[PDB]
């Protein structure tokens, strides 16, 4: 399908054990998409102090519509030293690998695949 319905667990930044997806804009995007397919991708909400606790390159999910079945449509946008690869809307959080951390919530989204 073009879009997948996912429910990502929301992790508090200081609980994340793996804090990036890779070392290049194209690997962080590829793993992110891969862990999304596998249900092993988490979501950290971006607040004051949150991004410097994480490793670049960043992968954000950003909203791309104004939202079916409760799920919000989103797309991936990487970032590395201030340059973003991907134009899209408002950031719903930063993606991270999920490796068992207990979430504080679940953000329902609809991924462009």
């Amino acid at each position: 399908k073009t879009h997948v319905q996912l429910s990502l667990p929301v992790l508090q930044v200081r609980d994340v054990l793996v804090r990036g997806f890779g070392d290049s804009v194209e690997e962080v995007l590829s793993e992110a998409r891969q862990h999304l397919k596998d249900g092993t991708c988490g979501l950290v909400e971006v607040e004051k102090g949150v991004l410097p606790q994480l490793e670049q390159p960043y992968v954000f999910i950003k909203r791309s519509d104004a939202a079916p079945h409760g799920h919000v449509m989103v797309e991936l946008v990487a970032e590395l030293e201030g340059i973003q690869y991907g134009r899209s809307g408002e950031t719903l959080g930063v993606l991270v690998p999920h490796v068992g951390e207990i979430p504080v919530a679940y953000r329902k989204v609809l991924l462009r695949k």
